[PDB]
């Protein structure tokens, strides 16, 4: 018998891509795989990338199905309106992903299919761990961020009980002092603040949808056989080993596709942009501060021009990813002294770029980021210590650990200004701080790269899952 394998992430480009990487590796095992994505998912790829380089390949196709289901959400959703993503997801998906498990039983009879013997849920997306259990079909959960991350949203409940969920005083929302308060009581974390709790508790609405779906995907996630996180056990161990006595048996697989690449489908509506790699092959080692703020933050145009004049003054060639839409608002011009310098030949603005491979490049020495999981996974393979700026969700998360923890990266203040900028990244180029962490991103690198490779701890929990939960095809 053929193991037949469901997976369905949550409709985001760092949900897809740890759970496509899954599902690559579950099919050069030998695994019928189906990959199930939303329709606002599914057709803003194809009107991005066109239907043929979105689906499989016609060698892969036997036994690799992409199935489309209905969310009754509008294409016109942005990427930044998460609680609209996740509330329509949430109410629309059950039926159709329900309906979708029936069909994929009768294709058994109806075209010699193989049953389907497991679901993988992105932990976001409840609806599926609900059907499975409904079929007795086993489920597995992936929660595609950071371990810490998800230490911070398990104690959302916490939070709930110590009245400090919803926010009862609306001016607290943004008081700083406030947000600094140490938060003693979580496991693993003994430095949380406020501030570095995944940002959606920072509500006054006792309704929220973020914090209500959060308690929701805590409470699935307990439930399921099993829980992968795309983490290094040993940069997140003190968290990790907190998480353990609240979820079914946690794998650690991070970095998965480095474990993947130690052993034809677009996922992103972006083009990576083919020159970035050729112009950093023009500047030396480790001179070019690279900076990226991932697929679904956006910031305002003030802040916009700040980086701007900062990474003018920085004293580096810099290769900025300006994502087509990351500002709010309408479009506004560069400064004059940020687009001299590209001019020059001294900076590179582009839309996206093939970030690891960006990130793996000589030329580059700093990485500026918003501290999504993925992009800090991709910074800790390549060696490159962060410059922190966190947006929201379980950023802040990240980069308080980056900080206090890790010990790879330093932050930026959440309101940019220029010569704050520049001076920060100064220092994390030439200084005795970017000396530190640089160092410490190098040790890290060469952990992760021993976890992966044969033999390694995360190769380990890859081989323990892939064969022992999902080829078992019972
Ligand atoms: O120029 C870019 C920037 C990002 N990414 C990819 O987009 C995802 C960003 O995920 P992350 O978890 O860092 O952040 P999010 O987008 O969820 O904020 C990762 O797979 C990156 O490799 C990319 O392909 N090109
Ligand atoms: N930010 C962000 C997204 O990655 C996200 C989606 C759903 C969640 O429940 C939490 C976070």
């Amino acid at each position: 018998p053929t193991p037949h394998v469901v997976l369905v992430p949550f409709p985001g480009q760092g949900h897809v891509a740890p759970l496509m990487q899954l599902a690559r590796l579950l099919h050069a095992r030998g695994a019928r795989v189906t990959f199930v994505y939303t329709q606002y998912n599914y057709r803003r790829l194809l009107r991005a990338k066109g239907e043929a380089a979105v689906r499989p390949p016609a060698t892969s196709s036997a036994r690799f199905r992409i199935e489309v289901i209905d969310d009754g959400l509008s294409l016109s959703v942005p990427q930044n309106d998460v609680g609209g993503l996740v509330d329509s997801l949430r109410k629309n998906c059950l039926h159709p992903f329900r309906a979708l498990l029936r069909r994929l039983g009768q294709e058994v009879e109806g075209q010699d299919a193989p049953p389907v013997t497991c679901v993988v849920g992105d932990v976001v997306m409840t609806f599926a761990a609900a059907a499975a259990r409904e079929a007795g079909i086993p489920e597995v959960q992936f929660f595609t961020a950071s371990a810490c991350g998800l230490l911070g949203y398990l104690h959302y409940g916490e939070l709930v009980e110590r009245g400090l969920v919803p926010f009862r005083d609306a001016s607290l929302l943004a008081d700083d002092d406030y947000l600094d308060t140490p938060l003693e009581w979580v496991p693993g974390m003994s430095h949380m603040r406020l501030r570095d709790m995944p940002t959606f508790c920072r509500t006054t609405d006792p309704d929220d949808v973020m914090v209500s779906a959060t308690l929701q995907q805590m409470e699935s996630a307990a439930g399921s056989k099993a829980l992968i996180l795309n983490t290094l056990y040993e940069l997140e161990k003190d968290v990790v080993d907190a998480l353990a006595a609240f979820f079914p048996p946690i794998y650690t697989v991070g970095p998965l596709a480095e474990v993947i690449a130690s052993s034809a489908m677009d996922i992103s509506i972006w083009q990576e942009d083919t020159r970035c790699l050729s112009w950093l092959d023009g500047k030396p080692a480790g001179s070019v501060v690279y900076v990226n703020f991932g697929s679904m933050a956006v910031m305002t145009a003030a802040q916009a021009r700040e980086f701007a004049l900062g990474l003018a003054s920085c004293g580096s060639p810099f290769l900025w990813v300006k994502r087509p839409d990351v500002v709010e608002g309408e479009e506004v011009l560069l400064p004059e002294a940020l687009l001299d310098e590209v001019a020059r030949g001294r900076g590179l603005v582009v839309p996206w770029c093939p970030q690891a491979a960006v990130l793996k490049h000589a030329a580059v020495g700093l990485f500026v980021s918003h501290c999504g999981w993925n992009s800090l996974l991709e910074a800790t393979a390549a060696g490159q210590p962060v410059l922190a700026w966190p947006c929201h969700g379980e950023q802040t998360t990240n980069c308080r650990q980056l900080c206090e923890v890790w010990g790879n990266g330093a932050q930026l203040p959440r309101e940019v200004e220029s010569g704050a900028v520049a001076r920060l990244v100064r220092e994390m180029m030439v200084g005795d701080l970017g000396k530190e962490k640089r160092a410490k991103a190098a040790e890290w690198k060469a952990a992760a790269e021993a976890a992966a490779r044969k033999g390694g701890a995360s190769w380990r929990n890859v081989e323990r899952v892939v064969n022992d939960l999902l080829l078992v095809g019972g």
